[PDB]
């Protein structure tokens, strides 16, 4: 059955272990493994102590999660339909036991220098159960990147590589990502100028500008594969549809409205309002090195501004990776 958390996290893994993300569902860190640099997802599930607000799912509910980080990491290795616009998915395991302290040093150093919105996880027995994901490392987070990017071209690359890869999706498993908020946006450098995909067999390349997109957390995520679907039943949670403050709060009533709070349905115009939402973010609230003061920038910059303007009229990623202007 489960294992216990030296099995994951030997002690030279556990005492690399930085935190650099959370959530609800727990704790995200990154580590080195054989090596390599690593993520680690960490879900408590099966308890009944309340955590982060909610009960703890069970590994059911679980379940949904682990297929689809799975079905988007195999789409790097597919030939029809393929993409690296995701994240590999290394391992998968159930461990047994109470939180590491040494995790607990690592969660402490991010509260105290990013704050956490998250219960410090120290109420944990020696019989609980998680769920650790292991994930390739896929750099840093669009938000904390704000103030990072060369120019608006790096912008257009990272817009063009994350709907040619929802493209891939929907084309390959009717996949909606349905939380593509800027901190699901990983960024890594790259020396290759040229990234490829192949969308229902036909290949094209994307200039990277020196940045390779991966595109995490599945959490809300939907998709399918010969008839049966995968995903979460937000139907009658409350919560996720009154938030406020950011343009990203709307994006939820407004894939809500477009699927009649259908969650099992396949609405991949939910993907293009995700990238409305980023391409809005990219406009206003990105600082970039260099500023879009010769007339080719400028250009790009009426490229996006013109994206934002009329993505909202197609019908998924799919659409606007093929017809819109932006990427001809
Ligand atoms: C970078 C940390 C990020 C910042 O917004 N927060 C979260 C939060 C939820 C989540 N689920 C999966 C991953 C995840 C999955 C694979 C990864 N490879 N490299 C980093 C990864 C992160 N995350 N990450
Ligand atoms: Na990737």
């Amino acid at each position: 059955g489960p294992v216990p958390f030296s099995h994951c996290l030997p002690t030279e893994k556990l005492q690399r272990c930085e935190k650099i993300g959370e959530g609800v569902f727990g704790e995200v860190f990154q580590t080195i493994a054989d090596h390599t640099p690593v993520a680690i997802k960490i879900i408590a599930i099966e308890g009944p102590d309340l955590v982060n607000g909610s009960h703890q799912k069970t590994f059911e509910e679980i379940l949904p999660e682990i297929i689809i980080s799975k079905e988007l990491s195999l789409l790097s290795g597919e030939v029809c339909n393929r993409t690296e616009g995701f994240i590999g998915l290394n391992s998968v395991h159930c461990v047994q036991g109470s939180y590491p302290p040494l995790l607990l040093k690592a969660w402490d150093h991010y509260n105290s220098t990013k704050g956490s919105a998250n219960d410090r996880p120290d109420f944990f027995k020696d019989d609980q159960l998680f769920i650790v994901l292991e994930f390739e490392f896929g750099g840093i987070d669009l938000e904390q990147m704000r103030t990072k990017l060369s120019s608006l071209a790096t912008a257009k690359s990272i817009l063009h590589q994350l709907t040619a890869s929802l493209a891939v999706a929907e084309a390959s498993l009717r996949f909606e990502h349905r939380d593509l908020h800027w901190g699901n946006v990983l960024l890594k450098k790259t020396s290759l100028k040229k990234l490829h995909y192949t969308l229902n067999g036909k290949s094209s390349t994307i200039p990277s500008c020196g940045l390779q997109v991966s595109i995490i957390d599945y959490t809300l995520s939907r998709l399918e594969r010969d008839g049966i679907v995968v995903f979460c039943d937000v139907s009658m949670d409350e919560d996720l549809f009154t938030g406020d403050g950011d343009y990203q709060f709307d994006i939820y009533r407004l894939m809500k409205k477009e699927n009649n709070n259908r969650w099992g349905e396949y609405h991949p115009y939910s993907n293009v309002l995700w990238l409305h939402y980023l391409t809005d973010k990219m406009l206003k609230q990105m600082t970039f090195k260099t500023k879009c003061n010769t007339p080719a920038m400028k250009q790009i910059k009426r490229k996006i501004q013109e994206f934002h303007r009329t993505m909202l009229n197609f019908s998924s990623a799919t659409d606007l990776l093929c017809q819109h202007s932006l990427f001809k």
